[PDB]
């Protein structure tokens, strides 16, 4: 035996969400009960953990287990904040294959998943019955029913935001970065390809034909849906509690089939990661498994409402027979992980600006995308190491 038994392990969990924190406190508590190892759960906001570990880790005051959305994994790995976990393939196979890809980087695994999210078709049950079967039917519904003058819409979403419009680009075969055997090439950006132009042509139609507000934001979409005058939006699970609090009877379905295939959305995965500064990688990895078991994640789902990308649980009635969860899970099963390489960080601004220029009719799809990609490629070589 080499790794000595730790007196304590430290876990950082979301500070802003009470139920997420208390669920982790529960299962950390059960681990302590089982093993006699103290597990301290410290409240730290998800998007503050990476910065805090950069300071506290080297100081010897860092957590053993940390958590944040997977899209910033690349930054963490390259800067040496995290170390790989060593678990058998049987452990990986407890979880959704695509969710596990999100937590893999440079041919190494960095964590086990807690939650998966994707946009889907969220609809007002008083306004929509059977959801459109195809994208063509959905767009026709928008053209027929969108009335900006009366603040009433058939379909309304953040069509000027690439996170939301990704499915339109993916439908045409467009990629952000060229993928080769798990590795993304930051130098081969696909966002000004002919495929990408076809995607942006669809985006343009939402403003030229479906009459969407040309400077819309998240609050425009959410406010109007909560007003009871919007039949359907394209949005994620993060908006559900707000919609229900407003009195909307909410339905959720996968996005209608587009260009003959399932719609492909981005998925975001929140996992547990292992600090590179942990003195107890083996014991901490045992804790990580304990926190992500079938039992632990069933409990986590019921408390937090966040879909656990755990194979058995995804097939459980707790997911499949829940009217505000099932649709998200179905859509998530057809999605792809948001790129996690550091270079993705500087893609959002230029690509979203390109959406704005197209929406406002200031530039053609081709012109806007060409400009956006030029901007990206300059930003990639700028401050990045
Ligand atoms: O506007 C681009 C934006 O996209 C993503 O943000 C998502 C977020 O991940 C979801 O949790 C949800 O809130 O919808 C957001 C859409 O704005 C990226 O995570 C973000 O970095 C990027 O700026």
């Amino acid at each position: 035996k080499s790794e000595g038994k730790p007196d304590k392990l430290v876990v950082w969990e979301n500070a802003d969400d009470g139920v997420q924190l208390n669920n982790t406190k529960k299962w950390a508590g059960e681990f302590t009960k089982k093993t006699g190892i103290q597990v301290e759960v410290v409240p730290v906001a998800l998007l503050k953990q990476q910065e805090k570990l950069t300071l506290d880790g080297p100081a010897g005051k860092g957590a053993d287990l940390v958590t944040w959305p997977h899209d910033r994994l690349g930054e963490a790995v390259t800067k040496g904040l995290l170390q790989p976990i060593q678990v058998d393939n049987s452990v990986k196979n407890q979880f959704d294959d695509v969710a596990m890809k999100a937590l893999t980087y440079g041919g190494k695994l960095y964590g086990l998943p807690k939650a998966i999210e994707s946009v889907a078709l969220i609809y007002n049950k008083k306004l929509m019955g059977q959801v459109p079967a195809t994208y063509d039917e959905l767009f026709q519904y928008a053209k027929a029913n969108n009335k900006p003058d009366e603040q009433k819409y058939g379909v309304l979403f953040e069509a000027n935001n690439f996170y939301y419009t990704y499915f339109l680009f993916a439908a045409k075969g467009a990629a952000v970065f060229k993928e080769q055997d798990g590795t993304l090439d930051p130098n081969e950006i696909g966002l000004n390809s002919p495929e990408a132009v076809q995607g942006m042509n669809e985006v343009q139609k939402w403003f030229t034909e479906a009459r969407l507000p040309q400077s819309l934001k998240a609050d425009t979409v959410n406010g109007l849906f909560k007003s009871g005058k919007v039949a359907a939006v394209i949005n994620g699970p993060w908006a559900i509690k707000d919609y229900q609090a407003a009195g909307i009877n909410v339905g959720v379905a996968p996005l209608p089939k587009i260009d003959g295939k399932d719609a492909q959305t981005f998925i975001g995965v929140k996992g547990w990661y292992l600090s590179a500064y942990s003195k107890y990688p083996k014991y901490a990895t045992e804790l990580m498994q304990f926190l992500t078991s079938k039992e632990a994640l069933a409990s986590r789902f019921k408390e937090t409402g966040e879909i656990p990308p755990q194979k058995e649980l995804l097939n459980d009635p707790m997911i499949k027979n829940n009217p505000v969860v099932n649709g998200f899970a179905k859509q998530a099963s057809k999605g792809v992980p948001m790129p996690s390489i550091p270079e993705m960080g500087v893609v959002w601004e230029p690509i979203n600006n390109a959406h704005t220029f197209v929406a406002q009719g200031k530039q053609t799809p081709e012109q806007a995308l060409n400009d956006a990609v030029k901007i990206m490629k300059e930003k990639i070589q700028t401050m990045k190491q």
